[PDB]
């Protein structure tokens, strides 16, 4: 498949997406014979009239957490955290009795028994957090039933990086970003970098994220479309990676924890077996299963990534929607960042198109 080809697939397939999902701008890699290609489309600020470009800025939402698995897993590698310690372990001030078996590792894979999806808006402080989980009465048995859940794995976030002595911001840039040239990726983005940051949409509306508790670990990440392309590459080919942990934290993170029905969950990416038709994939994208709270069957001990995987995670904030997915048997992947947040499902199935192209 040719350069010009893919250029014609991709086009062919995000402008009419773009149309009726009425998205302001894009930005699109593909990952293809051992490196990116990039598309990028319409604009990244409106009223400003400024284009897409391969610098631009967007929010990653959720995708931050595939940063916040591989984080944990290089934390894990470095011997700073096992997955089968107690989160109290790590926290000694959470007494309450509840948390009793509850593992690091369901924390980090949303099996900790019913953690909500939300960290309370009233949660200001440390003070607050501790009250948080400390009142939260686990409505199932860990390891029972997997929630997906920003208080869940934000949490683990946090935890993962205690033992380093280490803020959270600085262990991702000392140990995951900059061992990766990854230059333009942002938990806070830097005054002189203000002007690549895209405005999101909605309903017409400019809009871009506000700070909440564990935002950083379960949502918080800004990047451009070369940079996630790097990131997915990297993810995609760890035999690449150099830094010993690293590469060890970029493997558990792809690792399977549990199945979920025809998925299975790893520290922040998830998984299917490939091949994988479309339709199975876009199914458990839509809302009503993915934020279901669902049994599971334990993969103990857990399985290492398996190469023949669709792997993937759709993340969105209020104006922005991204989605990514690679098939490591295949080195083939894709990056979709976009300015405004349409149906997951839609994402899906461009993402599974333009890869289709490519087998
Ligand atoms: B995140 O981006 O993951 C999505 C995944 C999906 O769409 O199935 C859903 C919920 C949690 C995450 N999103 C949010 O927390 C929403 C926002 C965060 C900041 C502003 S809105
Ligand atoms: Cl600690």
């Amino acid at each position: 498949v040719s350069e010009k080809q893919l250029a014609e697939v991709v086009a062919n397939t995000i402008t009419p997406l773009m149309k009726a999902q009425s998205v302001p701008g894009m930005a699109v890699a593909v990952i293809y014979q051992g490196k990116p290609h990039y598309y990028t489309f319409g604009k990244a600020d409106i009223a400003a009239n400024k284009p897409v470009t391969p610098q631009t800025l967007f929010e990653l939402g959720s995708i931050s957490k595939t940063f916040t698995g591989v984080l944990g897993g290089d934390a894990i590698a470095r011997g700073e955290i096992s997955l089968d310690d107690a989160v109290t372990r790590y926290w000694p001030q959470l007494t309450g009795k509840q948390w009793q078996g509850i593992r690091m590792l369901d924390l980090a894979t949303y099996t900790a028994g019913g953690l909500p999806l939300q960290v309370p808006d009233e949660v200001t402080d440390n003070a607050s957090l501790l009250r948080f989980y400390q009142n939260w009465q686990p409505q199932w048995k860990p390891g029972t039933t997997r929630l997906y859940a920003n208080a869940s794995i934000g949490l683990f976030g946090a935890l993962a990086v205690k033992p380093s002595g280490m803020p959270y911001e600085q262990a991702m840039t000392t140990r995951v970003l900059k061992p990766l040239k990854l230059d333009h990726t942002w938990i806070n983005v830097p005054k002189a970098e203000e002007a690549h940051y895209a405005w999101g949409y909605r309903d017409g509306k400019a809009v871009r994220v506000s700070p909440g508790m564990l935002d950083a670990q379960a949502y918080g990440v800004k990047t451009n479309v070369q940079d996630m392309a790097n990131w997915v590459m990297a993810n995609m080919a760890p035999e690449n990676v150099a830094d010993a942990s690293l590469k060890q934290g970029i493997a558990l993170a792809q690792s399977r924890y549990w199945r979920i029905g025809s998925m299975y969950q790893g520290l922040g990416w998830e998984m299917l077996n490939w091949p994988v038709e479309a339709n199975t994939v876009v199914e458990g994208s839509d809302s009503k299963v993915a934020l279901a709270p669902l049994p599971v069957a334990e993969v103990n001990p857990p399985a290492p990534p398996v190469k023949a995987s669709w792997v993937h995670k759709t993340g969105s904030t209020g104006g922005f929607g991204s989605y990514v997915a690679f098939i490591p048997e295949k080195q083939i992947g894709i990056v979709m960042l976009a300015n405004t947040s349409y149906p997951n499902p839609a994402r899906v199935e461009a993402a599974y198109h333009i890869l289709e192209a490519l087998q």
